């Protein structure tokens, strides 16, 4: 009995979205860095360079001097999101230069000079076929330029356990990880990624007993989350076991005279971490947490904490 | 959410059906609920119209057919139901202080309005369990017993146990000798708080006051798996108990989570 | 000369997006409100109810008690966005009840009662074909329930200038505005919409000289924005003239005995304001402002300020 | 005038089944027994064995 073109009979509607809205942000961090194996101190030694992709280093947390507005977006989106699922983390490395330190002697004194060797090239170690962990004292320790592990090398004369791809200057080496393991409609608790002991999605079932992770590295997850004093939530999920071997960089091992040759590389390490934020619903639901489980993190009182970095997973026929 | 389909809020309602389930639960090692059907009918709508003679004020009741009953889903919100006792389950007398469907500032409720001659009837699929598991037979004499389906929330003051999480793990005691390990995958189920209300109308002084006559019809389909011809105490390994609010607490709150999000693969 | 399936020759890339990323958020505000024409005070009089769609009231700024997480999203997205373009603002009104106050007399005293009139219905006034403005003292004044203008009505015995659609109970009246006027790749400065004198996009060229808007209501925009002490930016844009007539609600005007009949309506006023936030780029560019022009706002020292609400725009053949 | 996908006009229904429901049970009894015609007493004599079906 009412008249209009806009008018219509009343139907069931509540305009609120109940949490179905999503925002895909890409966390980008791009750097031109020095890999110095020449120096005798401060992780600049011959020891290989480890990229802690396993730690959430994609925020460039190793330094505050690198914060792109992107990270400032994630920080915001993590305020308005009940959960996020990482995906398509992309590491892309470029070698602009290769520089070797050639010792020289005038007979009065010895000074070092730097020459270009294009024939030699950078090596990407995967530390596959071996079980190796990364010590993490602090976020500054994440810097792959200064990050090292004593008595480690890619080239092992007796048994070489490393799969390694060699990166020439004008060629860029770029690898990609699929970080969405979670199924059964579960998500990761929003984390500003201000803690390095926070480790990437994916389940490598190993954990140090000195720093218990919790359930998030086992395919079958079981956790009781405290929403408040009143309500616990039981999170249970099936996620696939993921390896995440230790990836490291190194120069050729060449004995030359006395100590081995010493190279220093200039690289631009490009990073893209795709994040799909599921924004909080229009009406506050504290209990969406039942679909969120926290990021894996190295716990305990320990200052230094070791990430497993399991090399690989076996495959079995059915 | 509470197993109120037995009409446990009152003993005066026991149909021979319930007396069947009580029996079938004696001879059954397990049951799987399914196709719980709630069907509501509105025969009348009656408003209390205040009247004043100036000496005294008396109330009368008139029919408003234009106005109608509302089915609140309490979706898009997290709300719980206090349960002191089974009589508290009665949906006629069951209320929560400072709650309403119509919220002037933000309306979080999805609600369907039920006219008189129209009946509102909703259905739940109560078979979550897979991997050939069943629910322990329960005569449903306890209200703190909650329906099948996993809404992962539980009050820490009244720990449910594993039965609200998709991945179930429980050690059942068959006897002093033999424990059984039950493990199952069941889907997360929401079970929002469903409620009924009258229109909120300020009129003069307090809001208008309606009283509805309804017939609330219920069908809970139960498939009882009868005990085998020979006693096997160890069939329990395929049965896990109904979720229940535990603890010493007299009053106990059911989560009634509104909804589950969906994520693309 | 390097080996790998991931390796490839170096090509020009900078992973940063230079501001091409967008986020579409819908600002939702939903309310069940009382329209009371019975009361003799506080905007509850017979005087019609004005919906200030022209003011940015879609945030429900008239009250702090209504803030949905949505608004809390916009607040965030406006931190990380250099500009936004509003679009598809949708006003949707529902009438659950119609209630008339019937005077009664016992002869000792007179008391009022409330009865249901379904035959009568709510009216949506457009205030078209007339030039009328909305006084705004404060944000609480935006409430369409208590918002009124003295000596105004939809039903004018001498000349009826109003186009009005009547809304029965079970029918909902829902109108939609296209708020993207801007072209030539321009956007609106991010505003948390905490100020009511902020007015919607669209150019109704009228402005009170007591409260100069600035260029944003004229098709041809010219403004000098101060980025910092050092750099001014010149914004120039062509946007279409938009009318935005005053929209108001009223009850039937019925003389009955003595003063007119008095109805009170129960409505649920649903709102969806679609906002596309263009997020800040990965690298800080302060100078994106050259593509952003501020929301129109009533300026000046004036406490009370009048929005034009021009009824319509004429059309001319070419 | 009411809105929903679940709603429908009221029709005659009484959900009760008025006794149309049936349950088929099989009474099973299985035994390994001795038929002894040797014994001179207690029905074990030559006399045939009767099954009281």
């Amino acid at each position: 009995e009412g008249y209009g073109k806009h008018i219509t009979s009343m139907h069931v509607r509540n305009i609120f979205n109940q949490g179905n809205q999503v925002i895909r942000n890409i966390v980008k961090q791009q750097r031109y860095e020095l890999l110095d194996f020449t120096g005798t101190e401060a992780g600049t030694t011959n020891l290989p360079k480890i990229i802690p992709y396993q730690c959430i280093w994609w925020r460039g947390l190793q330094n505050a001097a690198n914060v792109n507005q992107t990270i400032n977006n994630m920080i915001a989106l993590n305020t308005i999101s009940y959960g996020v699922r990482f995906l398509k983390a992309k590491l892309c490395i470029e070698v602009y230069a290769v520089t070797r330190k050639r010792l020289i002697q005038t007979g009065a004194t010895s000074y070092y000079t730097d020459d270009f060797e294009q024939g030699q090239n950078l090596f990407i170690g995967w530390a596959d076929r071996k079980a190796e962990s990364i010590p993490i004292t602090t976020p500054a320790d994440l810097d792959e330029t200064k990050l090292t592990v004593a008595n480690t090398t890619l080239f092992d004369a007796n048994n070489d356990n490393i799969t390694k791809e060699e990166v020439p200057t004008r060629e860029k080496w770029c690898h990609t990880w699929d970080l969405d393991v979670l199924n059964h409609n579960y998500l990761w608790e929003p984390n500003n990624l201000d803690s390095q002991w926070t480790l990437i999605p994916g389940a490598q079932a190993v954990q140090p007993t000195a720093t218990p992770i919790g359930p998030t590295y086992q395919e079958i997850v079981i956790a009781t989350k405290a929403i408040g004093a009143n309500e616990s939530a039981l999170v249970t999920t099936i996620q696939d076991r993921r390896s995440y071997p230790r990836l490291m960089l190194s120069q050729p091992q060449i004995k030359d005279e006395t100590d081995t040759m010493k190279f220093k590389y200039q690289i631009r390490i490009s990073t893209e971490l795709e994040m799909e934020h599921h924004i909080k619903p229009d009406i506050a639901n504290p209990w969406l947490t039942r679909q969120t489980l926290p990021l894996p993190a190295l716990s305990g009182d320990g200052t230094t904490r070791y990430v497993p970095c399991v090399p690989y997973e076996t495959h079995v026929s059915q």
